[PDB]
């Protein structure tokens, strides 16, 4: 039962959000569905999203190149480091932040978007009226009770997983290069990743505070064919670290295969 959920939140010492959906069927499971969780880097995901629609629209190029200054690095930014006083295509921004969560090129994207204030309106365009995005790297990562400033929910997430990845929000080759980016992650092979079953090709966008929140949401595709399933997760305020509250997203992998 979802009651197995309440179980391993119960391990993690913290608060743990699931939503694992099925739109073809409509099957749906998790816990804490429709709480608010700060997003970290997850946010991320629908920032790419906003960067491709932009680009359908005709309003921005994914061949666009952005200038890079010293002052724009900031701590984990493994591409945009190498590019000080060069540029960086627009694509290549996104490939960065999302597969490797390259923090500056997040915050290089923002503006091009009109900034969080732009993120946040693209999401209420496209039917999330939850999701708030407010700040850029690293204040993002604030969270607090009652501030719903760049908080999610799981249930929230997943729909923006099936929007952007299967609906109809982005044109076909923008949606499949959002899926590639996602099916490239390199930064998920210990949390959902390494506790879902084989036969899944498995796309994510990972985050984490450092300190006591971590987060994985993925796009689930049956490697026979078939349709897809969407699991968002997210762990805030755990007593255990990095290593461990990656064992609790590995275990919610576990029990999202138990219901594939």
């Amino acid at each position: 039962s979802d009651a197995d959920f309440a179980t391993l939140e119960k391990t993690s010492g913290g608060r743990l959000g699931v939503c694992l959906w099925h739109p073809a069927s409509g099957a749906r499971y998790g816990h804490r569905m429709d709480e608010r969780f700060p997003m970290c880097s997850t946010v991320k995901f629908p920032l790419a999203a906003a960067i491709l629609h932009r680009v359908d629209a005709g309003k921005l190029s994914l061949d666009q190149r952005v200038a890079v200054r010293q002052g724009d690095i900031i701590s984990h930014s493994p591409f945009t480091e190498r590019h000080v006083g060069k540029d960086m295509t627009v694509r290549d921004l996104c490939r960065a932040t999302l597969i490797i969560s390259d923090n500056a090129a997040a915050n290089l994207l923002l503006p091009l978007i009109d900034g969080p204030a732009g993120l946040t309106a693209f999401l209420q365009a496209q039917g999330d009226r939850i999701t708030v995005s407010a700040r850029n790297q690293p204040e993002l990562n604030h969270f607090a009770p009652g501030d719903p400033r760049d908080t999610t929910s799981p249930a929230a997430m997943a729909g923006n997983l099936q929007r952007f990845l299967l609906g109809d929000v982005l044109s076909p080759a923008s949606r499949q290069q959002l899926a590639d980016w996602l099916i490239d992650n390199q930064t998920g092979d210990a949390r959902l990743r390494a506790g879902l079953p084989q036969g899944w090709r498995v796309g994510d966008k990972t985050g984490s505070n450092g300190q006591d929140t971590s987060n994985d949401i993925a796009a689930l595709w049956p490697l026979a064919g078939g349709a897809p399933w969407l699991l968002s997760c997210y762990l805030q305020g755990s007593a255990l670290d990095d290593d461990g509250r990656d064992g609790i997203l590995r275990q919610v992998g576990e029990l999202a295969g138990a219901r594939l």
